[PDB]
RNA sequence: GGUUUAGAACGUCGUGAGACAGUUCGGUCCCUAUCUGCCGUGGGCGCUGGAGAACUGAGGGGGGCUGCUCCUAGUACGAGA
């Protein structure tokens, strides 16, 4: 009855839909998935991850992976600097994903999480140092 | 330096002088450029009164090589490598 954290790597290549992935987990094995981070653009277009929770969106570099890069935030999900620092064409797939999102997914639950019944899911890449 | 002169020897051929598209050691490379051509550089006259400048630009030449590294990105591609 051993918990599972999921993480997401490799979002600097060209991923399949992230909608699906979670299709994938649920179905093929047996848990709940509760996207914690919701990544924006994949392979050469993965711009960061919003999170969810904390409400704000961390913004990824290319290519500093060997180090921590410098922590750039961009406050609001609707914050008009998400459209300027991502594009208001990717920002608003994110806000489309995130709407779908809500409606088949689950909220965190540290007591479901602790009795093995979900996930809870990050998007990240551990080559680009970017979500770990 | 090679190799078609003259010296000398070996093998080989010839009775021999010699000979071998066999080998071996040695062994003189001239020219003050008239013309053409070309690189430079002046003189004359022209250009329509003479002169001092600054130009336009028909055209002509020069130039034109490329390695490695990094960003993109160890991304696309790839089961991986
Ligand atoms: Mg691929
Ligand atoms: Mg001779
Ligand atoms: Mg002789
Ligand atoms: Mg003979
Ligand atoms: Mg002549
Ligand atoms: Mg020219
Ligand atoms: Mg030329
Ligand atoms: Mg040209
Ligand atoms: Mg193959």
């Amino acid at each position: 009855d051993t918990p599972i954290l999921t993480f997401m790597n490799k979002l600097d290549r060209d991923i399949r839909d992230p909608m699906e992935l979670l299709d994938e987990v649920e179905n093929e094995l047996k848990i709940g998935c509760a996207p914690i981070t919701w990544p924006i653009g994949c392979g050469k277009l993965f711009k960061g991850v919003y999170h969810l929770y904390k409400d704000e969106t961390y913004l990824y570099q290319s290519g500093k992976g060997h180090t921590i890069q410098e922590v750039r935030i961009v406050k609001g999900l609707n914050n008009p600097d998400l459209d300027a620092a991502v594009g208001e064409d990717l920002a608003q797939q994110l806000r489309d994903e995130l709407e779908l999102v809500k409606g088949a997914s689950n909220e965190f639950d540290k007591e479901l999480f602790l009795a093995g019944e979900i996930t809870p899911v990050f998007f990240g890449t551990a080559l680009g140092n970017f979500g770990v």
